[PDB]
């Protein structure tokens, strides 16, 4: 079980080279079943995440490996698999993905029903929902989620009553192959979903609106391939700007993208911090000064984002003053509070409202990490507190960020990955 060993009271300033976004790879990595052509993707980060979708991919049938220039080479043209084993979806619920493409291209597909997960309940009521108003049947058999369909998939309109990432995916997949035309009402607007119908534009698709919360797909025969570069990690450069901000440090991010993370900016903005906007860079200078807290209430894009949330309660708790944290996304995603409250951190937690007291000093101990994007605050938590912190389980870091002890470290960071 390997750990991080953290030794604080260190500015974080420097450069960092931003990756491409994680959750804009998955699903184009799970897309890529509707690829009858070669694909390649560059700026794909490596991550766990991304290892265990290959898995996934290679047992249906899909060859592909990340060559030695980084670049990940893909050939789905002879899926001969249909089905996502419960072994390797119970690692990453996300692997839903895989049903609407398989369904869509071969008519048929199985995929294991994630079960529970740690930050809250997470059912897929809506991609399921979506893909029966394609045409597709649906039952659960034995623990998986079994689809068919006669014929190609019809396109009609769909308004998903609730705001979800994923099931906007599905749907927008599984459209794309669909007779006709689709329409997603309400669809979530994320950045990487208009990244995801990029890559598909790119392969023959048909869609226009990602980025709004009205999508239209004109469905075709089949989709051939492509070459394309992930979106930037949006996550990943706030982590990194947090970084800066917590530690009255100067972080230049590299290979950022511009606007997917206004909400972020501003509350840095509203922290104190002086930031720097170019179309390629983004540069946060905390001048040497403590935050200033803020309210934080998280929602689905373009407000602010759930995966900077925990972010942010490490910069309100110890910056000067009150804060209000509500989470709308996922009703128990605080683990972070009670590991950071070992560390000197002042919170007290109601429902989905976190109210925070702002101290001047952090101090080392040991925590424990379980949230892949969220539990990054506790190894930045080391890196300003006094003495030594042991981050353990940090497995579940190494599937939400690439190479971090090596990006840390790089902005004067002192921290050693160990075990046992
Ligand atoms: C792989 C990936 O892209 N994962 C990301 C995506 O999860 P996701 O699950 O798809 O996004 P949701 O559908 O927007 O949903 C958010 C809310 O919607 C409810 N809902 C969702 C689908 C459904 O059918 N029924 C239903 O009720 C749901 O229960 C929750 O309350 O979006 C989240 C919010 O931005 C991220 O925190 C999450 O990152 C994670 C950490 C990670 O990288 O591992």
């Amino acid at each position: 079980m390997d750990k991080f060993r953290v030794y604080g009271q260190s500015r974080l300033s420097g450069s960092v080279n931003i990756s491409g976004a994680k959750n804009a790879a998955l699903p184009i990595l799970f897309a890529a079943i509707l690829a009858t052509e070669p694909v390649k993707l560059t700026n794909v980060p490596e991550l766990k995440d991304i290892e265990t979708t290959l898995k996934i991919l290679r047992q249906l049938g899909v060859v592909v490996d990340r060559d030695a220039t980084g670049a990940v080479l893909l050939d789905a043209s002879n899926i001969n698999h249909f089905t996502a084993p419960y072994e390797l979806v119970k690692t990453m619920r996300a692997s839903i993905w895989a049903l609407a493409p398989l369904v869509a291209r071969f008519h048929q597909g199985q995929v294991s029903l994630p079960g529970g997960c740690s930050i809250g309940a997470r059912p897929v009521d809506l991609h399921i929902s979506g893909l029966e108003k394609l045409g597709a049947d649906i039952v659960l058999e034995e623990g998986y989620v079994k689809a068919q369909v006669s014929d190609r998939l019809v396109g009609t309109r769909i308004v998903i009553e609730k705001v979800s990432v994923g099931a906007t995916l599905s749907i927008m997949m599984a459209a794309t192959l669909a007779k006709g035309t689709t329409v997603i009402e309400n669809a979530a607007r994320e950045p990487e979903i208009v990244d995801t119908a990029d890559f598909l534009n790119k392969m023959g698709a048909k869609i226009t609106g990602a980025g709004s919360a009205h999508i239209t797909i004109e469905g075709v025969e089949r989709l051939t391939g492509c070459e394309h570069s992930v979106v930037p990690d949006r996550i990943e450069t706030g982590t990194f700007l947090i970084a800066a901000a917590i530690s009255g440090g100067c972080v230049v991010c590299q290979n950022t993208k511009a606007d997917t993370l206004d909400a972020v900016i501003d509350k840095l903005r509203e922290a104190g911090a002086q930031v720097d906007v170019t179309e390629n860079s983004i540069t946060l200078d905390m001048l040497g000064n403590r935050p200033k807290a803020v309210n934080i209430r998280t929602a689905p894009h373009p407000g602010f984002p759930t995966d900077m949330q925990a972010q942010f309660t490490l910069l309100n708790m110890v910056a000067e003053g009150t804060s209000i944290i509500t989470e709308t996304i996922f009703e128990n995603r605080f683990m972070h509070i009670p590991e950071l409250i070992r560390m000197g951190g002042k919170a007290e937690i109601e429902g989905n409202t976190a109210v925070c007291h702002g101290v001047e000093q952090l101090s080392g101990t040991e925590v424990i990490a379980t949230d892949l994007r969220a539990s990054i605050s506790l190894v930045l938590a080391g890196c300003i507190a006094t003495g030594e912190t042991i981050v353990d389980r940090i497995y579940h870091i190494d599937r939400g960020y690439e190479h971090i002890e090596d990006k840390l470290r790089g902005l004067g960071a002192k921290i050693e990955r160990f075990s046992g």
